[PDB]
């Protein structure tokens, strides 16, 4: 489904209706809980979200480039071509990002459904390639884009983001970016849609600084000691003037939502029989964000640099985040423009302004709580709140809410809204979510929590219930990666429904924040440890020690495996002791070559996307040994890229990458 438009409203006409939307919003959640507060039973459905990057190969240039000029595609695909979609059981939308796509199954899977993951994400990829064809069909007979050739590539980084000639538009910089105001950025990157360019402009304007992301360089022997792209310029003020006082020695610059944004990821949703299940698996979950955060990575390089992490995390947090120097408690950079720090806070309520410590794209904030083995002292963190919102959630005569459960709402509520169509203000709270749905989609964390719609009543069945979304998982190249990774996450949660009197969880957030620091540093997954529980099978308990990736997928005590994946394995009779038995399996073969890549990984045995991407830069004949990325280096690399999306082993890429048994394994045999 696309997103249907509507007059978009810039932030100074905007922000005085935070209050009213804000308002109207919790009312209208207050109806969803009236109404499908009581279902119960409703069944596992699931379902992964993929993100995509179009990319133009140049070849007689050498060059790669993000393609911004074929985003018909996501009309087409739902428009003349809804069909052809539906027939096939996949469906496309818009993403930030102009060259992007993104996709999901038409229909929510139902339990456990094998390779069928793997299948639907080669449905979406083959689409694409499809349309991308006849789209080359055409454009050669209207002599256009000659010389290349788009191909979709599930990166979760575009390497050369924001450096020169990485889009496919001729002399981008002969008009100026008022969305963004970036340095390196042509608003082009943005995806049509009013949404993005609004959300993009709104930040800005709020903050009242472009946003910032700073990212340690990798320490070369020759790398410079700034990163010397930045430069000086006169389109704009204050941003043109920003960047000298922004940036910082040893610091990838980005300065722009595209940055986070224009970065893909893979996502699952789940559905659990009801509200107070749904508590108990994110809950459950929490911790698994930083673990697989860290697992999946796959974004060792920003603007042109090696950088010494190897994950998008922190940067997709930078590129959304809204606070004000005031909300950061640190000093306006150009105090003449930040009027004390309050950017574009309207005058009568900055003295209702709070120290806010996350940015609103940022790890989960609290447990919601509501099971047996929860406490609220787990929630040990600094989590600012929007009392009146509590206050209301609390004491209202349509659906009295528990604390815990109220905090978390009233923890995204600190927010504003930061795109709202004119069309939108006013709404029946009754029959539409969509004024909390403003704050609550805004608010982007590990894992979301997601109430249904108010027409989710008990009787209707078919209505999606209360559901949990895990999104940190960095994107992969291969359909195969992406569906292994997925299923992981349905073994684990289909174990913690099956298992949740027994399964322990809880840990303190603090030490959740802390994992997800720790996940961003560069080889995390070959040597770090993280704080993981030391038994799930344990009420009262909430010691942690520290682990490593491979501990915690394989410890007998406390580990991925042994206490998630092989147990669930055993209930649902795929194997009697061991997960390795499917090795030998009839009706499971390609299960066990999903849980071996992933063993495989997490043990180091074979490297992560992120490791694989840097050693290739890194020993490519034309690297400089000063962190840069060349065109030269991004055009073999995405070429390799695309061989490997492709299970071309013609330059032993592939063997290179998932070894020799797995390679020949997906090599000779095709999904279900
Ligand atoms: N009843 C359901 N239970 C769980 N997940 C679902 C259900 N219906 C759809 N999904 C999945 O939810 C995800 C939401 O898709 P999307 O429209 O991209 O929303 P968002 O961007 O809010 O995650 C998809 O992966 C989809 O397949
Ligand atoms: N592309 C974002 C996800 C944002 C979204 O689509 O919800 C990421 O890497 O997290
Ligand atoms: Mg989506
Ligand atoms: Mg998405
Ligand atoms: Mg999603």
């Amino acid at each position: 489904g696309l997103l249907a438009l509507g007059t978009p409203l810039q932030w100074f006409e905007s922000r005085t209706y935070n209050e009213h939307i804000r308002d109207e919003g919790i009312e209208q959640l207050l109806y969803i809980f009236q109404a499908a507060g009581k279902r119960d039973n409703d069944p596992l459905f699931w379902g992964d979200e993929l993100e995509y990057m179009v990319v133009d190969f140049d070849d007689k240039e050498r060059n790669s480039m993000l393609d911004v000029c074929h985003d018909k595609i996501l009309t087409e695909l739902n428009m003349e071509d809804s069909s052809l979609c539906e027939a096939n059981d996949v469906s496309f939308h818009p993403e930030y990002g102009r060259y992007m796509l993104e996709a999901t199954p038409a229909s929510p899977y139902l339990n456990y459904v094998g390779s069928y993951v793997e299948v639907n994400m080669q449905k979406r990829r083959a689409i694409a390639e499809y349309k991308l064809s006849e789209y080359a069909r055409q454009d050669s007979k209207n002599n256009l884009h000659v010389g290349s050739r788009s191909v979709p590539l599930t990166l979760t980084v575009f390497p050369r983001m924001g450096c020169p000639d990485f889009i496919n538009i001729k002399d981008p910089w002969n008009h100026k970016n008022a969305a963004s105001r970036s340095l390196f950025l042509p608003d082009e990157v943005i995806n049509r849609h009013v949404r993005f360019p609004n959300l993009t402009a709104s930040i800005r304007t709020r903050r009242g600084e472009k946003v910032c992301m700073n990212v340690p360089m990798y320490k070369d022997i020759a790398t410079p000691e700034t990163d010397d792209s930045i430069y000086d310029r006169d389109w704009f003020l204050p941003e043109d003037k920003e960047a000298k006082l922004a940036s910082k020695p040893g610091f990838i610059y980005m300065d722009s939502m595209g940055f986070g944004m224009g970065c893909s990821c893979l996502q699952v949703t789940f559905q659990a029989p009801n509200i107070n299940k749904a508590r108990y698996l994110y809950d459950a979950l929490v911790n698994f964000a930083p673990i697989m955060l860290a697992f999946s990575a796959a974004a060792p390089a920003f603007k042109g640099w090696l950088a010494d992490q190897d994950v998008r995390w922190n940067v997709i947090s930078g590129a959304v985040d809204d606070r004000t120097p005031k909300e950061r408690g640190v000093a306006p950079l150009l105090p003449k423009y930040n009027k004390n720090g309050f950017g574009g806070i309207a005058k009568d309520v900055q003295d209702k302004v709070l120290e806010i410590p996350k940015s609103r794209y940022s790890s989960v904030d609290l447990f919601l709580g509501g099971s047996k083995f929860f406490n609220r002292t787990y929630n040990d963190t600094n989590v600012p709140i929007n009392e009146k919102v509590l206050g209301r959630l609390l004491e209202n005569d349509k659906a009295p809410l528990d604390y815990d459960l109220a905090k978390h709402f009233a923890h995204l509520y600190i927010r504003d809204p930061v795109s709202t169509f004119e069309e939108l203000l006013n709404q029946d709270n009754k029959t539409s979510s969509n004024h909390f749905e403003n704050i609550q989609s805004t608010n982007w964390q590990t894992l979301r929590f997601k109430p249904p719609t108010q027409q989710a009543t008990p009787d209707k069945k078919d209505s999606p219930g209360w559901r949990v979304e895990f999104r940190p998982f960095e994107v992969q190249l291969l359909d195969f990666e992406n569906a292994a990774y997925s299923v992981l996450i349905y073994l684990i949660v289909d174990s913690i429904l099956t298992f949740s009197d027994n399964i322990n969880a809880y840990i303190h957030m603090s030490k959740v924040w802390e994992n997800m620091k720790i996940a961003h540093h560069r080889d995390a997954i070959l040597f770090e440890k993280f704080h993981w529980k030391k038994s799930f099978r344990n009420d009262t308990d909430v010691e942690t020690e520290d682990y490593s990736i491979s501990e915690i997928f394989h410890n007998p005590e406390n580990g991925i495996f042994p206490q998630f994946v092989t147990p669930i394995l055993c209930q649902k009779g795929f194997v009697t002791k061991d997960w390795k038995e499917l090795k030998h399996s009839s009706k499971h073969e390609r299960l066990y070559y999903y849980l071996k890549l992933i063993s495989d990984r997490a043990s180091g045995e074979l490297p992560t996307t992120a490791k694989f991407f840097r050693n290739f830069v890194l020993q490519h004949p034309d690297y400089k040994h000063d962190s840069k990325i060349s065109k030269s280096i991004n055009y073999d690399l995405l070429s390799t890229c695309d061989r490997l999306t492709h299970l071309d082993d013609s330059k032993g890429e592939l063997t290179s990458f998932l070894g020799a048994e797995i390679a020949e394994y997906v090599k000779k045999n095709k999904p279900s």
